[PDB]
């Protein structure tokens, strides 16, 4: 049941929440009776609460908590339709949870894990409101986890360019999770490459993600597998990696070889499957305060599997090869989409010169990509790996993309080379000795893909 | 200090700045005393001036100069926060500068070069206002250099689809320049492919630039250099170019070979490094009024350098091969992001059939890319070249992108060919003569990159 349409013009809600004084206060009536103002010691409030509405326009008002009242949010929108905000002043929130837990930068990590499905933790919490829009307000003094929280099937939201870095952890906190739900929202690019960015779920549902990032690694499985294989669910050639090897040569359907690594801050050896590339390369006549960093965030998308022991490692190195930062990622960590695949976020620290990424084994044995990362193809039969690089500035150092030229036929249409038909061995009865180099050259051609 | 939030509704500011009559006017007081109205002969004004505000909404008003008053702009926003415009009528501006210089179509080039940092030259001038929104209003009769001007760290702006071609030079004039600033704005795509487009700085900061354009040339330096190299800071091969050569076959790190050319309208020879491709290919049963042009603008991004005689040349040719238009681009011209790289804009004239682009030398000697275009790798240690083609219509002729097919393994995962191990020379003592054709094929395989 609902009412539509509700119109709000230049309306201000200020200071509306349980405060320190109100919780301990007792109202004395004219009949000399005392009434306890609080319902409980964990009483929490809000400035504006909306539920069961449609076509609500809040045009140029103000939502702020002055006097530090215990608020779970400034505006709570639940089960509404087409809630649009037009330049509302938002400021001075006192972050709390629904059960009365104070949101503080000290315990900001336990709030995201234990209170993900809670209706709290942002200046504006949107729950089950399809047509949401915020339209670039000015926000400041936000003492909670994020600025906007989206959850419970908010699938067509649009978020404008408000003040990026005001909350404690994020700017946009997408908490939508359900396999049946298809979320596709629009986020301003300036909110992604800021000091506080968006979480991995918000980047999963960001439709204009190529406006701020680009793919630095794109690998998928082939259609027809090679000769020594019993399937075509993983790569069989290793041609996309600089170090490492394959798990098996008699069954290529087993993926890459996962070698043991004790922790993510340990050095990678040539036996591990990993790549390496440099960033932020500027000359000697440039000051490091003028030349900023290249990459701000790195988003990795991979297949999802319930069990693990196979880790996707990523490291940020500097000059002299010292590890500045690292992180593990188990197969069950990619659950933006629980059934198929998910996203993870990695923060590139300032001063990093090189980036390493690959697959390792967290247990003390040698595993394979199929059995120890994909769980034997139980949740997905097509492996893929996508790594997005969110640049600090749009195109300062040049975005990384595959080479192409409209005037060169090798890149415009591709090269005109085909696999040669199989040539039999040289067994002429006219001379020996030369059959040494001929059959070896014919064998090298067949072994390197040039010949069938 | 500031006031927030200021609300404007259906408010009109009409014909306010100093006029011809007012400048020469003298007020006669009741006490028979005379007061000169004009402070100086170069008095200038605007309809609305805003400074030090936050969360300002101008909802459906009108800003117009009637009676031709001397105005630097219609609205001047300076050091504000979240200024949003909602469908405001804007019209009839008389372009002037802050010092009283009239902005006409004759001096439109000297004003852009000499008054870049001036707070003037547009219908709406935005200076140091992060959250600016324009919401696409209807605009006409604009006698300034541009319609919107952005400068002084306006880093997150959205510009809607207003009337494109009303100003004299541009639609959006981005004047943001600073090494520490990170600008990321959103511009409506219909404002980029218009008669008047956006300047090179606005395309630099345009995050949704792939919605209106596509890369027709993308080239970067490799990681590991070739054998005679002394470093890997430039392309060591010439596979991206159809003409020209390398500077020296003994170093390969000096880059391409820059040959002398008198002017940009001179014909390019096979000794020059340049490419060529055709545009607007329609059949005989199509009328040229129905078949429009293919490319509207071309944006080139390259590394910055403070000196050098090497020039990036681009030419627009026709049938019979006559040069319609051309332009030089020195290394200092790529300074839209001063310390690293920059953008330039080239206007493709109507009737053009072919486009040529490459690198030449403006001085009468043969130079190299490392020394005569870059300053010895003093600013950027990685060379890149990205050329964007802004199409007249979105996909009329088909956008140029690398070939791909999801059903072909050669394009889905790549070809399964590797460099063969080095095969020694055939020196068998059993027969000669054939060893000539054997070692010549083995030498060619090693020379063509097929063999190590």
């Amino acid at each position: 049941g609902h009412s539509a349409p509700v119109h709000f013009f230049n309306t201000i809600c200020n200071g509306n929440g349980p405060t320190s004084f109100a919780l301990g206060a007792t109202y004395k009536t004219t009949k000399n009776e005392y009434i306890k103002v609080m319902d409980s010691v964990n009483d929490v409030g809000c400035q504006a609460y909306f539920q069961g509405l449609s076509n609500v326009q809040y045009i140029g008002g103000q939502l702020s908590g002055h006097g530090s009242p215990r608020n779970t949010s400034l505006a709570t929108i639940t089960q509404c339709n087409s809630f649009i905000i037009y330049g509302t002043d938002l400021e001075d929130i006192n972050g709390f949870t629904t059960d009365g837990t104070a949101i503080t930068a000290d315990n900001i990590d336990a709030i995201e894990s234990n209170y993900l499905k809670d209706i709290s933790g942002a200046a504006i919490v949107v729950s089950s409101c399809p047509g949401f829009k915020i339209d670039s307000p000015h926000i400041f003094k936000i003492k909670t986890l994020s600025t906007i929280k989206l959850m419970n099937n908010t699938y067509n939201y649009e978020i404008g360019g408000f003040t990026p870095d005001e909350a404690l952890k994020y700017n946009v906190w997408d908490a939508n999770g359900l396999a049946t739900n298809r979320i596709s929202g629009v986020i301003h690019p300036r909110l992604v490459n800021s000091r506080l960015g968006i979480n991995s779920v918000a980047f999963d549902n960001m439709s204009n993600k190529l406006d701020v990032s680009s793919l630095i690694h794109n690998e998928t499985s082939q259609i027809v597998g090679l000769t020594p294989s019993t399937g075509s669910n993983v790569p069989h050639t290793r041609k996309m990696w600089s170090n490492g090897a394959m798990y098996s040569s008699t069954d290529l359907n087993n993926g890459f070889r996962l070698n043991y690594l004790s922790n993510h801050n340990e050095p990678l050896t040539p036996m591990h499957l990993y790549n390496e590339f440099s960033v932020s390369e500027f000359g000697g006549s440039v000051t490091e305060s003028n030349a900023l960093d290249e990459i701000k965030y790195i988003f990795i998308q991979t297949t999802y599997a319930n069990s693990g022991d196979g880790r996707f490692i990523i490291q940020a190195l500097d000059a002299s090869g010292s590890v500045l930062s690292s992180n593990w990622y188990s197969p069950q960590s990619f659950n933006s989409t629980f059934p198929i695949s998910g996203f993870v976020r990695f923060d590139v620290p300032t001063g990093a010169k090189k980036i390493r990424y690959g697959f390792v084994n967290s247990a003390n044995y040698t595993g394979s990509l199929r059995s120890h990362f994909m769980s034997g193809f139980a949740y997905n039969k097509r492996f893929f790996l996508k790594i997005y690089a969110v640049y600090n500035d749009l195109g300062r150092y040049g975005q990384f993309e595959p080479p192409y030229s409209v005037a060169i036929d090798r890149f415009r249409v591709g090269d005109n080379t085909t696999q040669m038909p199989s040539i039999p061995a040289s067994s002429a009865t006219d001379v020996a000795g030369v059959n040494e180099v001929i059959n070896s050259l014919l064998a090298s051609l067949k072994a390197n893909g040039f010949m069938s």
